[PDB]
């Protein structure tokens, strides 16, 4: 049986299997998975922790007066880290989370996407798409699914390499490339139904050349169902998209 425990090797919160039963492909190996975003070439990020703008909160920021919530206009999350109804979910805020120079705990009710996945998901062989990402459980409207984690690189670094199809814009231009470094995100196929959105949130830094690319569920997600975002009209202007649903924009046909 074509099949792995866990391709994170214990480094998320929970195991992340991988099953095929499509086709004769081994689970993928072609790549290192890591959990947190890598350099290799250093990309002189801001880490200086003076820059950082922090909150003086000394109870749980869930109140309107947290800084870091105001950075972020409000505090998006709700008492059980989802994001609130209200959510622009067409041009997502940037979040700006709790951090090391903030006064409150790490406990604090800011601090979702750095507290890492918390879902049950399935790398598996789709029908025509190659590999891809589904739920194992129910999941709720609102709630952080992963982030898109890989290698960080620049524009022209970007502009050289050869396989450009794990490449996440962090739009001047750096990139997060995850197609030698990667994290299940890597494996997110597009879909023209989609259900999970990425929004750009600031933890440990807040260098605003390196956001931080977190998915959060659009709508409420069954079990089985795979996850798929947006990859956009510029990306789709060699292939053409199988997502194979009745609103599917870009397939040969359609
Ligand atoms: N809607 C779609 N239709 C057809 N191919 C898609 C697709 N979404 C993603 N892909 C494929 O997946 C690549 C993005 S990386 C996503 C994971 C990939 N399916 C894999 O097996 O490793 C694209 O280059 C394309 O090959
Ligand atoms: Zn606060
Ligand atoms: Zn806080
Ligand atoms: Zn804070
Ligand atoms: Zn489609």
């Amino acid at each position: 049986k074509i099949i792995c425990r866990d391709v994170a090797r214990g480094y998320e919160n929970v195991p992340i299997p991988c099953v095929n039963g499509v086709d004769g492909e081994p689970c993928p190996e072609d790549y290192k998975y890591i959990s947190e975003n890598c350099e290799t070439s250093t990309m002189n990020i801001d880490r200086n922790i003076t820059h950082l703008q922090h909150c003086t909160c000394v109870d749980d920021c869930s109140s309107s007066n947290c800084l870091c919530g105001q950075l972020s206009i409000r505090c998006w999350y709700d008492k059980d880290g989802r994001l609130l109804q209200e959510f622009n979910k067409i041009e997502p805020p940037l979040i700006f989370e709790c951090n090391q120079a903030c006064s409150c705990w790490r406990n604090c009710k800011n601090r979702v996407v750095q507290s890492g996945i918390k879902v049950r998901l399935q790398l598996y062989r789709t029908a025509k798409m190659g590999w891809g990402v589904r739920a194992l459980q129910t999941i709720p409207q609102g709630t952080f699914i992963c982030e898109y984690v890989g290698e960080l690189i620049s524009d022209a670094e970007a502009d050289v390499r050869e396989d450009d199809s794990y490449l996440f814009d962090l739009d001047e231009v750096y990139c997060i490339d995850a197609r030698y470094y990667g994290n299940i995100s890597r494996f997110i196929n597009h879909l023209c139904d989609p259900n999970i959105i990425p929004v750009r949130v600031f933890m440990l830094h807040q260098d605003l050349r390196f956001p931080r690319i977190a998915f959060f569920s659009s709508r409420d997600i069954r079990t089985g169902e795979e996850l798929g975002f947006d990859y956009g009209d510029r990306f789709w202007d060699y292939f053409t998209c199988q997502c194979g649903s009745e609103k599917c924009k870009h397939s040969a046909e359609a």
